[PDB]
């Protein structure tokens, strides 16, 4: 229970509801590197299900009733028996209870019965923490799980402009993004967007963002336009169009890609040829992404999971990847590899895939 909550002094930047944002620290003392780790969980993007998720799943909607503390997991974690990569630095979980994808800067109002304001939150945290110690930073690395792994994408750049303008051009702002990374693909089965459930994702994000008045990297922005703007949520669009480093973690076979994809799980051929077809896309879109953790699994996040260093991708850690990225970072280096993508075709085809 080592990172301690601290809510927004800045009390109009809030949750859904308009209870005060916040976020969980555990500080290190005389590290110099900072954790800012974004929580993911789905999103709303319309009255009803906005009103929906504040019944059943409203810790991602207020802060009304978040702990005083959390405990630290996986790379959030201050033990380097569980943490191998970053033990010591400062933490912070940022809870998400915007239902935005981390994209939203409007307030509750008159006219909006909720405030989306996931963008500003992030920068609001950022400008809080150079006062307790943030300002003596040599690396920030957002990370995020989850559509916080998509927060990551949408944000790094934000960030580090923000850290630019207020005069902080020696910190250096990284993103790690995991299982965020999704493909606007053709569904196994296919919904016209009715209602919730049938409303695919690239439909849906075009609904959010208007819902959010949600914003995105501006050299995205200024490729897809106006009306366009729900490209920049898709990974593989918005990674070229960024200028920090960004490490991306994303399971092959990934169990909220599946589902938006209305896959449900003996499998015959054609979902066979699904699946298979689906490693295959996400493989094709990391080709290019040097620094990156792919392994051939059906599972969705890692970075938080206590057990997070079992996976490995060609004998290579999660944790031993990152630390290769961060030396990287410092011509490849000698059996420190951070590209790692498997290769083989079907789930858990990859001996260390969780159990
Ligand atoms: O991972 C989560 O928390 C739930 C799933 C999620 O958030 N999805 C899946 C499809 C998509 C496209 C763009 C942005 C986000 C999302
Ligand atoms: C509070 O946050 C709002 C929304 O991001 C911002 O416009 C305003 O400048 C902030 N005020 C202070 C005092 O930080």
């Amino acid at each position: 229970e080592d990172l301690r909550l601290h809510l927004l002094l800045n009390t109009s930047v809030t949750c859904n509801d308009g209870s005060p944002a916040g976020y969980y620290l555990k500080e290190s003392r005389g590290s110099r590197r900072w954790l800012l780790f974004l929580e993911g969980g789905w999103y709303c993007f319309n009255r009803e299900n906005c009103d929906s998720r504040y019944d059943t799943m409203r810790r991602l909607m207020s802060s009304r009733d978040w702990p005083r503390t959390r405990t630290g997991t996986g790379i959030l974690s201050s033990q380097p028996e569980e943490n191998p990569y970053w033990w010591n630095a400062n933490m912070v979980f940022i809870p998400y209870c915007s239902s935005d994808v981390w994209s939203g800067a409007s307030s509750k109002s008159e006219k909006n019965e909720y405030a989306f304001m996931g963008a500003l939150i992030i920068q609001e945290v950022v400008r809080e923490l150079l006062g307790r110690g943030l300002s003596g930073a040599k690396v920030l690395l957002l990370a995020g799980s989850a559509a916080g792994g998509t927060g990551v994408l949408l944000n790094v750049d934000r960030v580090a402009e923000q850290l630019e303008k207020l005069g902080y051009p020696a910190i250096q702002v990284r993103g790690l993004a995991d299982s965020g990374w999704f493909l606007d693909n053709k569904q196994y089965r296919h919904t016209d967007c009715v209602d919730t459930i049938t409303c695919a994702p690239t439909e849906a994000i075009r609904r959010g963002i208007r819902y959010w008045n949600g914003v995105v990297p501006e050299r995205c922005r200024r490729q897809f336009q106006e009306g366009e703007e729900w490209n920049c949520f898709f990974g593989y669009k918005v990674y070229p169009t960024l200028r920090s480093p960004v490490f991306v973690v994303q399971w092959l076979f990934d169990e909220a890609q599946l589902t938006v994809d209305n896959v449900h799980l003996p499998v015959q051929e054609g979902l066979r040829l699904y699946i298979q077809n689906l490693g295959r896309e996400l493989r094709h879109t990391l080709k290019d992404v040097p620094a990156s953790f792919a392994p051939a699994c059906l599972s969705h996040e890692i970075i938080i999971r206590s057990h997070w260093t079992d996976v490995q991708v060609k004998g290579t850690s999660l944790p031993r990847a990152l630390h290769c990225w961060d030396r990287s970072l410092h011509t490849p280096l000698k059996g420190c590899p951070v590209h790692l993508v498997d290769s083989c075709p079907w789930p858990h085809c990859n001996p260390s895939c969780p159990t």
